[PDB]
């Protein structure tokens, strides 16, 4: 398992958490020095438990699929909550079984559905460590509309930060003040599958992407990433979604 406590949290302790999160995900191979997530894992081993504590020390446990870093569901006191999707229902067979009741959330975990439930796109939702404290607090007591927004914050401040060093750094900048994600942040989130694919396709293509990936950079400018020498590949991305799952 991995843990993170908002009480006394700073950019350093958050960095240690994201490091732990990455290191908890198994791999047998690196592609261009980036860990390649496994095609599949059977049984309970598929799910990582993240213990998150709000400033007041109240806690939720979040179940994460270690093959794609997708959040499946979470436990809050004696109630488990899972996304309305087949992968999450499968997860509910293995994690939080001792919960007194299980609620299936009225949406899947994908960004489009969460934004619909939350009533706003995540371009408009501030993120940061204070926002994560709020998210944990919200998830402690069921409120599906509020939970959608909280989960958008949760996913970006954990999974997306694990996937991209840039995103980790953006959250570190928001340690004591929330701010909506940069356009570059949104771009990287939306491009993770594509980038993972092209980095793997480059393996037998002399480091060249079969299809270029369009990204927005730190200056709001639209760049085109075409091979593994790009900083996004050498610097930024920390985990690759296996092409078998794409
Ligand atoms: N169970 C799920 C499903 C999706 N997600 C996140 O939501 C995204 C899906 O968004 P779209 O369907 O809008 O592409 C994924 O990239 C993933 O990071 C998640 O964190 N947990
Ligand atoms: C590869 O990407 C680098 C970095 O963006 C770029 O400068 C260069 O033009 C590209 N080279 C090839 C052969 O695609």
């Amino acid at each position: 398992d991995v843990s993170f406590r908002l009480s006394g949290a700073d950019p350093s302790s958050y960095g240690m958490f994201i490091k732990d999160l990455r290191n908890a995900l198994p791999h047998t191979e690196k592609v261009y020095n980036i860990p390649l997530l496994l095609p599949s894992v059977s049984g309970a081993g598929r799910y990582l438990l993240m213990h998150l504590f709000n400033y007041d020390g109240n806690t939720i446990t979040v179940a994460v699929d270690v093959t794609n870093v997708y959040i499946m569901g979470y436990l809050a006191l004696t109630t488990s909550y899972f996304f309305n999707e087949p992968a999450a229902d499968l997860a509910s067979q293995y994690v939080f079984r001792s919960a007194r009741r299980k609620i299936t959330l009225p949406y899947s975990g994908n960004y489009e559905r969460l934004q619909i439930a939350a009533g706003k796109p995540r371009e408009k939702i501030p993120i940061g460590l204070p926002a994560l404290d709020t998210a944990i607090s919200t998830l402690l007591h069921y409120d599906s509309t509020a939970a959608a927004g909280a989960l958008l914050v949760l996913i970006q401040t954990t999974a997306e930060a694990a996937r991209f060093k840039y995103i980790e750094q953006q959250i570190q900048e928001r340690a004591y003040r929330d701010e909506v994600p940069s356009s570059a942040t949104i771009s990287l989130e939306n491009s993770w599958s594509g980038l993972s694919k092209q980095i793997q396709l480059a393996q037998g293509n002399n480091g060249v992407f079969r299809t270029p990936t369009v990204l927005v950079d730190s200056k709001g400018n639209r760049v085109q990433i075409t091979n593994v020498t790009s900083n996004v590949v050498t610097s930024n991305i920390q985990l690759l979604l296996n092409t078998k799952n794409i």
